[PDB]
Order: structure tokens, then sequence, then C-alpha cells
């Protein structure tokens, strides 16, 4: 089973208690990761509530970071919004 979120609901998660973002159609809840992110939290908050795939790939994340990102997935972008 997979949970699908719309762009409308994702955009609402960009505040002090909730930070979500999209990477390759998958939705990530990075709320508790902000402080641990090697790159800092400014880059994450700035992209919160939207699709950060291009920025993510632009910086060029390691295979380890990508493996780690998987633990933060909570669902996928609704097919109709793709
Ligand atoms: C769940 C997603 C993410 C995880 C788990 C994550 C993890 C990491 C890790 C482990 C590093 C260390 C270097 C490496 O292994 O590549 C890193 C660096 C970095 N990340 Fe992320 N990252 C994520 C999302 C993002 C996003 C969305 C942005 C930008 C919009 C971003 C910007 C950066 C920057 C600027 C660095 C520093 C690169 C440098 O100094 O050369 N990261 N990230």
């Amino acid at each position: 089973a997979v949970k699908y979120y719309t762009l409308e609901e994702i955009q609402k998660h960009n505040n002090s208690k909730s930070t979500w973002l999209i990477l390759h159609y998958k939705v990530y809840d990075l709320t508790k990761f902000l402080e641990e992110h090697p790159g800092g939290e400014e880059y994450l908050r700035e992209q919160a509530g939207g699709d950060a795939t291009e920025n993510f790939e632009d910086v060029g994340h390691s295979t380890d970071a990508r493996e780690l990102s998987k633990t933060f997935i909570i669902g996928e972008l609704h097919p109709d919004d793709r």
C-alpha cells in the first residue's frame, strides 16, 4: 500500500513543526533531519513544501546520502499532479 499526497497538501508542510519536500515524486518528511543535515538547514527549509529534485541532484549527493534519505519517505506525489 502507498499513500499519495497532492501538491496542495504538501505545500502546507513548511513551518516550524513540519518540513516536507518532494524528490523524484516521493514525499519526504525531513522535520527531524534538518539539524542533522551536513549541508545545513537553510537549503532544506528554502525548498520545503515543494519539489527539490533538481536542487538535490545539482549538488550531487553521495550513494550513502541517497540510501539514508529513504528512511524519511512517507508517501508519493498523487499521479494526477505529476
Ligand atoms: C532526504 C534528503 C537529503 C539527505 C538525506 C541529505 C543528505 C546529505 C548528506 C549525507 C550530505 C553529505 C555529502 C554527501 O553525502 O553527499 C549532504 C550535503 C549537502 N546537501 Fe543534502 N541531503 C538531502 C537533501 C538536500 C536538499 C534537498 C538540498 C538542497 C536543496 C541539499 C543540499 C546539500 C548541500 C549544499 C550539501 C553540501 C555539499 C557540499 O558542501 O559540497 N541536500 N546532504
